[PDB]
């Protein structure tokens, strides 16, 4: 029954996904507000503790106590040069227990610190209770994907979130493996398989390059920029609209935070919208001083408003090539990863790199990462029995 369930988490910097495999096919589960990705995120209220899309919603009226990118501090100490560049840029405080990041928030009144294995076991206690809502009984045994890169310390921090959660942790994968899974990459028989996993997401950007050996999986080579993803174009598509609404009304919004935050909000939309159509159409009522504005943008205007970025993901392609000392038609496969992907632009510049190979991209990106994890904790609990 339970014993005999497994779920497959991808444990994500912004978003998470749980999926399920069942009666021959994998599952993605949807969230109570019926999302198949849940935001990696955290509020601290004067009453209560919100997690996922509600605590998303909330994070311009209580910056200093949503906690995000709760990822980009697990299994590090503070002293790192990565953590102590990143708290720059965070709303949240960020304090030292004994070499260890904390993160301070006041919640229902009090201040509390928290480990970012117990923000991450918040969000893993959340996907847990979004399959158990799916299947109508407790699944307790789990798949959790972690980068390539991660190193022991951070695999083990990982792993500690999950049992915080209450969860029995099977396995500790990588993102690429569970990835090429979720292809079949594995089940191809005999002979070496190179395969190029490109995993554009929300705020990070990662090249892996695997060799498959009879059903063994093997990294070659890592690349990328761990500051580079989704939320890049959403800026440049807002920094085009306020300069837009300065040439038509004569007025700088830039300063107001509740005009910038409802214009990024409508620029994440209609980015999405320019992947399927050739324009999208921005409503935004009263966006400041009682003006509406109500225009359009071309997916011509929008990839050249991010021309520079798109093409600025080549160069970790080319490094990781190089590092796996393979040439381009060495590699078999190349699959898309994160939702960004969808963006045709970037699987043009892609596809055209590799002389016009083909992609696999059949499975939702931003869900092929928890589709091949679910995949692998099937397998791993039939084994234990
Ligand atoms: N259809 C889409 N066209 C463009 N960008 C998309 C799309 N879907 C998502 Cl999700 N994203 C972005 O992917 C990230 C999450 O994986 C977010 O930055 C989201 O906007």
């Amino acid at each position: 029954m339970a014993k005999a369930a497994a779920i497959g988490i991808d444990l994500g910097t912004t978003y998470s996904c749980v999926g399920v495999f069942q009666h021959g096919k994998v599952e993605i589960i949807a969230n109570d507000q019926g999302n198949r990705t849940t935001p990696s995120y955290v509020a601290f209220t004067d009453t209560e503790r919100l997690i996922g899309d509600a605590a998303k919603n909330q994070v311009a009226l209580n910056p200093q106590n949503t906690v995000f990118d709760a990822k980009r501090l697990i299994g590090r100490k503070f002293g790192d040069p990565v953590v102590q560049s990143d708290m720059k840029h965070w709303p949240f405080q960020v304090i030292n227990d004994g070499d260890k990041p904390k993160v301070q928030v006041s919640y229902k009144g009090e201040t509390k610190a928290f480990y970012p294995e117990e923000i991450s076991s918040m969000v893993l206690t959340k996907m847990k209770e979004i399959a158990e809502a799916y299947l109508g009984y407790p699944v307790t045994n789990a798949v959790i994907t972690v980068p390539a890169y991660f190193n022991d310390s951070q695999r083990q921090a990982t792993k500690d979130a999950g049992v915080i959660a209450g969860l029995n942790v099977l396995r500790i994968i990588n993102e690429p493996t569970a990835a090429a899974i979720a292809y079949g990459l594995d089940r191809t028989g005999k002979g070496e398989r190179n395969v190029l996993i490109f995993d554009l997401g929300g705020g990070t950007f990662d090249v892996s390059i695997l060799t498959i050996d009879d059903g063994i999986f093997e990294v070659k080579a890592t690349a990328g920029d761990t500051h580079l993803g989704g939320e890049d174009f959403d800026n440049r598509l807002v920094n085009h609209f306020v300069e837009e609404f300065k040439r038509k009304h004569k007025k700088d919004i830039s300063q107001n935070k509740r005009a910038v935050r409802r214009l990024r909000t409508a620029c994440e939309r209609a980015k999405r919208t320019l992947s399927s159509s050739t324009q999208a159409s921005l409503e935004i009522d009263s966006l400041f001083e009682g003006i509406d504005f109500y225009t359009s943008i071309t997916r011509a205007r929008f990839e050249e408003l991010c021309s520079d970025l798109f093409r600025s993901t080549l160069e970790p392609v080319e490094k990781a090539l190089r590092d796996a000392k393979l040439d381009k038609a060495q590699i078999h496969d190349l699959v898309l990863v994160g939702g960004s992907t969808r963006i045709p632009k970037v699987q043009k510049l892609l596809q055209d790199f590799f002389n016009g190979r083909d992609l696999n991209k059949s499975i939702n990106p931003d869900e092929a990462v928890a589709y091949g994890a679910a995949v692998q904790a099937a397998i791993l609990i039939k084994s234990t029995r």
